[PDB]
């Protein structure tokens, strides 16, 4: 019947037409292939049409989005077709679920972690010198430590209480960055920055310990030994630094 290709199915998808996938499931289980498949995916990166979608939005919306998703899941493919990997100059290991939070598209990703994508994929920095030029900006990895770093607190208490699969508070990334190192990372000293990082952090301190009532989220160490705190001070991040540490007092005067 009607026959889909990629360049087919990539117009269908950055157009955001939900009509013109009609076919496409019986296509696919006629011809025995999935979304997920080499023919699929772009060549040069590795991405399914779902990051196509989701880097294609009007008013916010791309109605393929769930007819794609229906049709990953009735073809025994879901998982791998929202999980699948790309890459671009910045970032390998970047996942859909990362597109929708850096898109700030709440709806995209209480679907995608609905439906099963992983909580905890790590979109690692590429180099290209000797020595780390950090020419990517770095969050840390995570799609949590994205949410935090990106000031969306909705998306935040979403991965962390979401009735589905919850982002753990204490994961750390290839660095040994806990969601909390990620803060200060992206700390700059500016005010409106300094305002909404010392609000994250206090917010995810507090759900961790409140989670967690062993556990200290910012004494856990990255893979250079540093704490939050440390990281924060041999990095220059005064704003959050004094912030710690006026919490810290703060937190020793209750009790
Ligand atoms: O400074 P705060 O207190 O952190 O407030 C956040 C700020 O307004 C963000 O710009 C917003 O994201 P949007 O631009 O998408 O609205 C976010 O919404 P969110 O909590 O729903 O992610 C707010 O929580």
């Amino acid at each position: 019947m009607k026959v889909f290709n990629r360049p087919i199915l990539f117009d269908i998808v950055s157009r955001g037409s939900p009509d013109g996938l009609e076919g496409l499931l019986s296509f696919l289980l006629t011809h025995k292939k999935r979304l997920t498949d080499e023919e699929f995916r772009e060549p040069s990166t590795g991405k399914t049409c779902l990051p196509k979608a989701l880097l294609n939005l009007s008013a916010g919306r791309n109605d393929t989005i769930p007819i794609l998703l229906d049709i990953a899941e009735k073809t025994g493919n879901m998982r791998e077709f929202i999980n699948s990997p790309f890459r671009d100059v910045y970032y390998r290991g970047q996942t859909a679920l990362h597109i929708a939070i850096e898109r700030r598209c709440k709806h995209y990703v209480e679907l995608l972690v609905e439906k099963g994508a992983d909580v905890h994929a790590q979109a690692r920095g590429r180099f290209f010198q000797p020595k780390d030029e950090g020419g990517y900006f770095y969050f840390g990895e995570l799609p949590l430590s994205l949410a935090a770093c990106t000031n969306q607190p909705h998306i935040v208490h979403y991965l962390t209480e979401n009735g589905h699969k919850q982002a753990d508070l204490r994961r750390q990334d290839s660095r040994g960055n806990t969601v909390l190192h990620a803060l200060v990372a992206i700390a700059d000293n500016t005010r409106e920055n300094t305002k909404f990082v010392t609000k994250m952090y206090d917010l995810l301190l507090i759900k961790c310990a409140k989670l967690f009532p062993d556990t200290n989220l910012e004494a856990l160490l990255n893979n250079d030994g540093l704490s939050p705190l440390m990281m924060a001070a041999k990095t220059g991040k005064i704003g959050i630094f004094q912030h710690i540490i006026r919490r810290e007092i703060a937190d020793a005067a209750a009790h």
